[PDB]
């Protein structure tokens, strides 16, 4: 019932590693990335990871197709979408890399989801803007702020938490 978040790992293998461990380690059913992976590579550290993956593209994200290949073959449930609107525990959700703010800012004022997920600019965040649950679960590879996160949401009590790494 754990919900694994991540997002802009720029290619850190190390900080990967360590999102990928500290999640199986845990329930952890399945696991959004919004974040840029950035590189082809990235995505075989991700075989070892327990759970499915939801990633959405981020604007670095140079090979969009081998992502989305190689993100399957590593398991058919995996999907990778610039928008991923689905709905799990009983909840809505809108999934994208804070990429185009427009469509974010939106998402969240429509009123016709209850979680949303982005990143893209590196500060996580945790709020709640009338009823929506906001969350970016700031940058794995922690370059900009110096600060390398990731997070897991309770789909049951609603309940979330930031890791440091
Ligand atoms: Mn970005
Ligand atoms: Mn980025």
């Amino acid at each position: 019932m754990k919900i694994g978040i991540m997002s802009d790992t720029h290619d850190h293998l190390p900080n990967i590693r360590k999102a990928i461990e500290i999640f199986n380690d845990e329930n952890v059913e399945t696991v959004i990335h919004c974040g840029d992976f950035v590189s082809l590579f990235v995505i075989k550290e991700f075989e070892n990871l327990n759970a499915n993956i939801i990633a959405t593209y981020g604007n670095n994200d140079g090979e969009r197709c081998k992502l989305k290949e190689w993100l399957k073959d590593i398991n058919e449930e995996n999907i990778i979408d610039d928008f991923i609107s689905v709905e799990i525990d009983d909840l809505k959700f809108f999934i994208t890399h804070g990429h185009h703010q427009s469509v974010l800012e939106m998402a969240i004022k429509s009123g016709l989801y209850d979680v949303v997920i982005y990143g893209h600019t590196h500060e996580r965040v945790f709020e709640e803007v009338d009823d929506v649950l906001v969350i970016n679960p700031g940058e794995c590879c922690g370059y900009l702020t110096g600060i390398p996160t990731i997070g897991i949401l309770d789909t049951e009590k609603k309940e979330y938490r930031e890791i440091v790494l």
